[PDB]
């Protein structure tokens, strides 16, 4: 079946030192390392068929326009969307998202309606819904954290009403690893009449994403955290909606200088510019090297993984750990009264990466009351000895700082 | 001394076969092949150096920060820019002059206002300025075409005026290849108070540019015409101007959800998300390669393959050349009473890739009273064997369609 040696292999970054050490890379959710096969690919298409993609006439340009459009294609089967169309390039999730409050945003929420997010959301959820709130005259409500790091689904039916319009909500949170009950909430977001966009940054390298059967009106993710390059990410958008959005700023069709100007037909309506076709090259590479290993077998081995890291977390005095028991990807801690900062730069020393800090979700940090957290990912290509490198380091800082 | 052999070999794509035949590029204007030197520090930084950036303090994501500043070093050094911190990483071209004028734009132009563009602009240097004259009630004005393919400079004083806040001018014509007269223009515009920003993107591979001695408020180009990846391009502001331009849409700062956002400062004001730090690495790679050519020998080797194309070419019958004597690095053309596209085909046959169409110019088009024009790309790595076979290629175009 899965078999995370043969995994490790296929990422030459692994055998990398720091400080003296072999590198243990529990950094993932920040971003993913790529195997050869993603570098590799990335590589040939600029060795051997590069060219521009703007409706070119000769070979190079038009077998690379294909190209494009079939990892499309591949990404719109990735998470069973019903058609390749369906999908725009975007440079990640952070843009992914904006577009959504800009073009749609602009056009369907008016002064007097409300946008519902989550106390636990990455800034790049929070902010653009802050801004076309104060842009529109509409208010921004939030959805209440439990201690366990779960949402309070039930305060949705205060929430909600006929003036809501978009809930916009993370499927797994990049600090705690929740995943929150989708299929419920776009239930109830539909009953009122309310879209709901997901950001699923942190869900698809985990296990299957359908957005059929979740039913979301849009849905957002980014390459990099998915084993692929920097500079892309996709955004899901329901035929429907998508068709309707008007354009915001392949994109441009004409220009007059008496007739002013036209725009394309979506979704090469949201790709401005030239696209980054080195990245989406290298994306539909990462997607098909994770379904040729399985996301069910990825899911059972990193949950294992999971259940092993914190059963022997355990043994560690005067931790603190934030989150559910079912997290997915990422767990989220402190150590005593220690600063987040020093226990990341103990880590480091002995080769181990962590990330320490906000995490870009500076409300849910408020919920906790504390500054920071140090968050640990563990990911498909990581290992028991890693973890185990993480516990004896944890057990070891609280031996020499108290 | 410049060898295109030498250099030629550094390409791997050139070795290429289309339709059975050596592979002839002449549509480096659309995108630039890449060398061998590019594509493998883009590996390189994936395969042994790769992490996020977002002031991660674990020795990768310091590392990679560091290589990333470094890039912008650089790339503030081949401009000759003053400070590094004058730069910022943008998507493209495309991208860095929406930025302007969306950021800088709607807090200094106004009703009544007006802005001067030009007739050869491509499309991304006018629809930005068309939709901000519509946001805030300001006039458009343009900058008339002679028929070598020039701009009437005379017109100039009676277009600016104490109402005029901005000139927005192309460098090089990314169809003719005309050379604007930017000292004349820069000097003018200053004389009423207008800021200048300058479309580099078909300009900066070509001769050196001096940011300093131009004297431009706004610089941009494209990484992916320069040598270097998609997905990467240069905006440059001038510090004072850079420093009072607002957010529009590291970039968030901090969030609250009682208090709201505060953002960081330029430039990384303007570089929101996830950096694409592999293109960031190539556009590195890209300059570097370039400076050690020797952008003074590229001119010369290019303006001599220039003066052997044109030669070469008054020997095909009923060709229509458009454009000025002392074009740089393209030549536009069309053949007889044929469509572009059908020219542009057969050129293809014979293993020739040229750019057919309005290449995202069409007021250009417009001017000449064509719907379309075919274009040819000259450079550095291009050869008068090349040359030759695009002047037999025509002659057989028109000895078989007539
Ligand atoms: C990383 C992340 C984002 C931002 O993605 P970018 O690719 O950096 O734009 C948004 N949401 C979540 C949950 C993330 O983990
Ligand atoms: C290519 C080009 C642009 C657009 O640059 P992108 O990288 O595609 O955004 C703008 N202006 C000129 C003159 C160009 O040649």
């Amino acid at each position: 079946i899965f078999s995370v040696d043969k995994v490790r292999a296929d990422f030459p970054v692994l055998s990398r030192e720091v400080n003296g050490l072999p590198l243990a890379y529990l950094d993932s959710a920040a971003s993913a390392q790529k195997p050869s096969q993603v570098i590799d690919a990335e590589a040939e298409f600029y060795r051997h068929g590069y060219a521009a993609v703007h409706r070119g006439i000769h070979t190079l340009s038009a077998q690379a326009t294909e190209k494009m459009e079939n990892v499309r294609k591949r990404a719109s089967l990735f998470i069973n969307a019903r058609s390749a169309e369906e999908l725009v390039f975007v440079r990640g999730t952070t843009e992914g998202i904006n577009l959504v409050a800009n073009s749609w945003g602009n056009s369907n929420v008016r002064a007097g309606d409300n946008i519902i997010i989550s106390q636990m959301e990455h800034h790049a959820n929070i902010v653009p819904w802050q801004m076309l709130c104060a842009r529109v005259g509409a208010e921004l409500r939030v959805i209440p954290l439990n201690p366990d790091g779960t949402l309070q689904l039930e305060t949705l039916p205060t929430l909600f009403d006929e003036k809501t319009r978009l809930l916009a909500i993370t499927h797994v949170s990049n600090v705690l690893g929740t995943e929150n009950p989708l299929a419920e909430m776009i239930t109830l977001a539909h009953q009122h009449g309310a879209k709901v966009l997901v950001d699923g940054a942190q869900a698809v390298m985990h296990h299957p994403v359908d957005v059929q059967a979740l039913d979301c009106d849009f849905y957002v993710f980014s390459g990099h955290k998915l084993y692929g390059p920097t500079g892309i990410g996709i955004l899901y958008v329901k035929e429907a909606l998508l068709q309707e959005m008007p354009p915001w700023e392949s994109m441009i069709a004409t220009v007059s200088l008496s007739e002013g100007t036209t725009w394309t037909k979506a979704p090469w309506r949201f790709e401005a510019g030239t696209p980054n076709t080195g990245g989406i090259i290298g994306l539909g590479a990462a997607l098909e090297y994770v379904s040729a290993l399985g996301l069910n077998n990825i899911a059972e081995y990193e949950q294992n993984l999971m259940h092993y890291a914190l059963s022997q977390l355990e043994s560690v005095p005067d931790l603190t750990l934030y989150g559910p028991q079912n997290r997915l990807g990422v767990i989220a801690f402190n150590l005593g009264k220690h600063h987040a900062y020093d226990v990341g730069s103990f880590l480091d020393n002995y080769g181990i990466a962590v990330r320490t800090g906000h995490h870009c979700a500076m409300p849910l940090m408020a919920y906790y009351n504390v500054p920071a957290m140090c968050r640990a990912s563990l990911a498909m290509y990581n290992t028991h000895e890693e973890v185990d490198r993480l516990v004896t380091g944890l057990q070891r800082i609280h031996r020499l700082l108290g």
